[PDB]
This record gives structure tokens, C-alpha cells and sequence, in this order.
DNA sequence: TTGACTCTCTTAAGAGAGTCA
DNA sequence: TTGACTCTCTTAAGAGAGTCA
């Protein structure tokens, strides 16, 4: 099994390679009618991608290294956190996108939480906006909002009541 | 099925079969420190379920009825919607369940919107919270909440910024 | 040891369609 | 015509593992 010191090896390689990729500045909602700025560091389209970094699927990543002759694999978000416990409330943790780029593999970006937990972040007001997250959100969610809902609750005849 | 007088008269016999489900009194958190009370029309939970009904899964129901000697099938939410449009932005429109219930079948419980609006209603924080649902929420998510993190964002050296 | 491809799987909100009696 | 079962699929947030040079 890789020691401490291996895995804090494969962390440090995979910020010395991350910190590289091109950084994007974005402005983004806050909630509460607020404005703020983030700044993506942003996995390549195509290949080549970076040293270690191959492409799993449309937008899935892995990184790769090859330790006293054994090559060892994780997803290509997963990295900041494998000192980390890897369950929570018996679920999975997951690598979570606070500012909501699947390309961007910034570790300031990221927080490891129940796949539950990640995917409501999307619904979010946002810090300025009333976000009740312990680990605060970096944006208001891109999918909050009134919605575009078709039809409400009805009925033609009177067998119901709420 | 094809006319509208003959999908009249499907909803209208949905209606009364569903009308004489068992009626459960639910209450839930509205938001804000308040409580309210839903009366849910739930599905048995095994066969019989009622005229026109079958289970096709764990959690899932279709209603059948036979029209011109031809069988019309439909999910067991999906019959009080047959009027409106089936999809809207060019996403499929949903039977989304306000209270949360599956086996709930009160129209006055559904509304109808896209997948992702539906999922949504999970981490809303109620019409006493706040929710900004033009179509209103009947209660708070079962999901809102601070979550449960495991590990916040984070770097080991000095080569991101948020 | 490394790059660039390939494939299938998980979860929880939702679906369609076939086999028998 | 009606009832009671069987199977796999969709979406968008996430995953593991094989092949070849
Ligand atoms: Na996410
Ligand atoms: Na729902
Ligand atoms: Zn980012
Ligand atoms: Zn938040
Ligand atoms: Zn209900
Ligand atoms: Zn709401």
C-alpha cells in the first residue's frame, strides 16, 4: 500500500501540473443581486491534457502514476482529498464542483461530501443569498430560480382535498 | 388516447379510482420553524392496487386502460398532465411529487416541469423559508439543510487562488 | 512508465415496453 | 379486457478498469 509520504507525493505532483493549466477568470452571481469573480484553472479540450492526465469519458478525467512498478488510478478530482475519509453516514464522498466548471480542477474549487450534498449545491441562493451549507458555497447555484414549471396542482372533479 | 373527450374521460376515471385510495395525514416542515398538514392518497402496497393499476418497479406504477380495442398505457403520475405539452426549453416534462411521497397519487400533490426542477424541490427551504417556486413547494425538502462535508477546500502549496 | 483511447457502473429523481393467465 | 408480474432506459451530478505500443 502506498505510505503517507507517497500519496502527499502524488498530491504535490498533481497541483504542480494543475497549477499550470490555462486560468480563466469568470464573474459570477453571489445571490442577492451580487457579483463576484472566480478564477478556474481549466483541463484542456483535447489532448495532450498534462503529465498524468488522461480522458475517461465527455467530461471525466483520470490521473495516473506508477509507483515501485505498480500503476495506481483515480479520478482526476479526487486527488486534494486522498488523505481523506472516503465515506460519510455510510455514503460515498465525492468530489463536489463549488463553482460549478466540470473542467476546472482548481483544489480551492472543490469539497468532498455525499453525491446528495454536491448535487443540491446546484439549487442554492448562494453566500450572499441566504446559503445555509456549513462548508459555504462560492456561488449562487445555476439552477436556482422560479423554474419554468408547465402545469400546477389540479384537479377536473372534488374527490380530493390537500 | 387520441381525441380529447376520450383523454377527458381517462382522467376522470383515474380520478376515482385514485379517489378511493386510503387517505394518510402527513405533517411536515413548511420552513421557517412552522408546521402544516398534507392528506396523501397512497397507492397499497401490494396487488390489488385499484382498477387500470400495475407495479412495474420497487417505487413505480403504470395505469392501462383499453380505447378502441387498443391498450394505452401511461406512469401512474404522469395521467392528470395529458392535456399539456410534453416537454418545454426541449426538456421532457416530469410528474414532480410536492410531498415527497411516491406513493402518493393526490393531483393536488403534483405539478409537472422539467427533470431538473423536479429534483430541485429536494433542497428547497419551504413556502415558510423562502422558495422561489412560481409554482409554489407544499413543504421544506427532505434534503435542506448544512449538509454533512468531509473536507472543505483546500491546497498543500501556493499555486491557486479562488 | 506513460499517453490516448476503449468500455461499463452508481445514485435517486424520473420513464417505456413484453410475458403470461 | 383486466390483472400481475418481468425487463431495460433517461438524466446529470458522480465513479472503476482494460488495451496497446
Ligand atoms: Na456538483
Ligand atoms: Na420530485
Ligand atoms: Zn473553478
Ligand atoms: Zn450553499
Ligand atoms: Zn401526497
Ligand atoms: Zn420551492
Amino acid at each position: 500500500a502506498l505510505t503517507n509520504a507517497q500519496i502527499l507525493a502524488v498530491i504535490d505532483s498533481w497541483e504542480e501540473t494543475v497549477g499550470q493549466f490555462p486560468v480563466i477568470t469568470h464573474h459570477v452571481p453571489l445571490g442577492g443581486g451580487l457579483q463576484g469573480t472566480l478564477h478556474c484553472y481549466e483541463i484542456p479540450l483535447a489532448a495532450p491534457y498534462g503529465v498524468g492526465f488522461a480522458k475517461n469519458g465527455p467530461t471525466r478525467w483520470q490521473y495516473k502514476r506508477t509507483i515501485n512498478q505498480v500503476v495506481h488510478r483515480w479520478g482526476s478530482h479526487t486527488v486534494p482529498f486522498l488523505l481523506e475519509p472516503d465515506n460519510i453516514n455510510g455514503k460515498t464522498c465525492t468530489a463536489s464542483a463549488l463553482c460549478h466548471n466540470t473542467r476546472c480542477h482548481n483544489p480551492l474549487h472543490l469539497c468532498w461530501e455525499s453525491l446528495d450534498d454536491n448535487k443540491g449545491r446546484n439549487w442554492c441562493p448562494g453566500p450572499n443569498g441566504g446559503c445555509v451549507h456549513a462548508v459555504v458555497c462560492l456561488r449562487q447555484g445555476p439552477l436556482y430560480g422560479p423554474g419554468a414549471t408547465v402545469a400546477g396542482p389540479q384537479q377536473r372533479g372534488s374527490h380530493f382535498v390537500v
